[PDB]
């Protein structure tokens, strides 16, 4: 790090223990934040941790859907974010509109809604789900039919291996950050015959086809602990590859390709020590959008133990 980065990083370590905040960040945070925090971890990882934690207050390093699951769990502590618009652009292609018209097309089908999803929008779940749940979830709720959005992709994955029905909505709810080209896996074979390849079910499924292992960025991170590959090639966005390379220093982690989350990349430095000075923004929610959105995602956990 630089000496202006340096000044900036032992601001807000000394203002997150004077203030009683703890520091939760995803794994697609730059490296730099991840530092900071006092956790780092994939969606389901950072649910949990929200159950545990003792703090009253939390600055979450993150996109918007995550840091108000965060405060669903915890309505009476406070929440802050550097910027309220980093979000998922999954997240304006599914509406309580089309929800409710998908419930009348297919009455008798609960609805699983993936967390990159607004609050709103999991008001009206049946359950919740993340991309390492989402299989076990669905595999053990009663229908053969079931209905699932956003995204397609971890949809299709997760009828896969389910074998349900799984109807996606909207129409291609997809992320464009896991929409690499299978090529770049012939390629990596060719250049590393030995790695092993890890992609994330928001993956193609051409890409999820020929890769080693399919798992969210939290399962991604624990293979390396069974598997003793020298190398692995990395299906998921860049900021990934940090957390990897930090737990494992003595293997290699080569970016499938280079894939970027703007949104992620919305926290810095500065706007998380200035949320630190000003305990702002707020991450506040309508009371009855967390009384009926906590049901689905206390679902989640009864469907896993
Ligand atoms: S990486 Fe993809 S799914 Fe995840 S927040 Fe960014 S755009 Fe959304
Ligand atoms: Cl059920
Ligand atoms: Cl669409
Ligand atoms: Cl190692
Ligand atoms: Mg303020």
């Amino acid at each position: 790090m630089h000496h202006h980065h340096h000044h900036m990083v032992d601001e807000i370590l000394k203002l997150k223990k004077e203030k009683g905040y703890i520091i939760l960040a995803h794994n697609y945070q730059i490296p730099e934040l991840q530092d900071i925090a006092d956790f780092v971890g994939d969606s389901l990882q950072l649910a949990r941790k929200a159950m545990e934690l003792s703090e009253k207050k939390i600055l979450f390093l993150g996109v918007d859907f995550m840091a108000e699951l965060v405060k669903i769990l915890n309505p009476d502590k406070k929440v802050i974010v550097p910027d309220r618009s980093a979000t998922c652009p999954m997240l304006n292609r599914l509406t309580p509109e089309i929800i409710r018209e998908y419930r009348e097309k297919f009455p008798d089908a609960p609805v699983v809604l993936y967390v990159n999803s607004t609050s709103e929008c999991k008001t009206l779940a049946d359950v919740i789900c993340t991309s390492a749940n989402a299989v076990e979830v669905v595999k053990k709720l009663d229908s053969s039919v079931v209905i699932f959005g956003p995204d397609r992709n971890l949809g299709e994955y997760v009828a896969e291996k389910t074998g349900k029905k799984v109807i996606t909505i909207p129409e291609n709810g997809h992320c464009p950050v896991h929409q690499f080209n299978a090529e770049s896996i012939d390629a990596v074979r060719k250049k590393y015959p030995d790695a092993k390849v890890i992609v994330h079910p928001e993956c193609p499924k051409p890409v999820r086809d020929k890769a080693d292992y399919v798992g969210s960025t939290g399962q991604m991170e624990k293979i390396p602990e069974r598997d003793p590959s020298r190398i692995f090639v990395i299906g998921t966005e860049i900021g990934m590859i940090h957390k990897l390379k930090k737990k494992f220093p003595d293997r290699e982690f080569v970016p499938l390709e280079m894939a970027v989350c703007v949104n992620m990349k919305k926290n810095t430095l500065e706007n998380t020590l200035h949320a630190l000075q000003t305990e702002s923004f707020e991450v506040i929610l309508p009371k009855e959008v967390i009384e009926k959105a906590k049901k689905p995602i206390l679902r989640m956990f009864e469907l896993m133990g």
